[PDB]
């Protein structure tokens, strides 16, 4: 029904002890959550520049 990807929430809980959310296939250690959240960490700027 359009769901799933990349990722598989697997039955591992997120690396962070403090997440009560699960790490994913692709976002392992992290997950989905904490993971897009370091991806701010680093930016290369705008893509034009
Ligand atoms: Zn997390």
């Amino acid at each position: 029904g359009s769901s799933g990807s990349s990722g598989s929430l697997m039955d591992v809980k997120c690396e962070t002890p403090n997440c009560p959310f699960f790490m994913s296939v692709n976002t392992q250690p992290l997950c989905h959550e904490c993971s897009e959240r370091r991806q701010k960490n680093q930016n290369s700027g705008p893509s034009s520049g």
